[PDB]
């Protein structure tokens, strides 16, 4: 079965920190539910500590649904908040 897990990730970084993660008509499937998934999730990093994971998709960023949005615009939405980032995500096993 597919077990979809809905999560909200609040990523709070100190000035000397990165968050520690990397990303990359669209057509869905539980396997790939959204456009922008996680490729790396540096363990013990800020991305890790808020409970994110390798393979986690991106559904909402800082309030904006990114289910059908490309890399450029989503990064610009990751950078807009500076030392803080709230992301709606979903794990599918």
């Amino acid at each position: 079965d597919y077990v979809i897990d809905d999560k909200v990730a609040i990523l709070q970084k100190r000035d000397h920190e990165g968050f520690g993660f990397v990303l990359r008509e669209f057509t869905p499937t539980p396997a790939f539910p959204a456009l922008q998934y996680l490729e790396s999730v540096d363990v013990e990093g800020v991305a890790w500590r808020a409970g994110l994971r390798t393979g986690d998709f991106l559904i909402e960023v800082n309030g904006v649904n990114v289910v059908k949005v490309g890399h450029k615009q989503v990064v610009g939405l990751i950078r807009q908040g500076g030392n803080r980032l709230v992301m709606k995500v979903v794990s599918v096993t």
